[PDB]
């Protein structure tokens, strides 16, 4: 019972890496989108 309650407890643990897994993951692609949006901006060059 109490390897069950490790047991939960561990894969609550292999969550959080995986957390920031998934974070990683999809921080990531959103900073390359606002990246690509920068040439929004440079396309504000062009206002200037």
């Amino acid at each position: 019972q109490s390897l069950t309650d490790q047991i939960l407890s561990v894969e609550q643990r292999y969550k959080e890496k995986q957390e920031n897994l998934i974070r990683s993951e999809q921080i990531r692609r959103e900073e390359v989108i606002y990246n690509a949006e920068q040439k929004l901006s440079r396309q504000m060059k062009l206002e200037e």
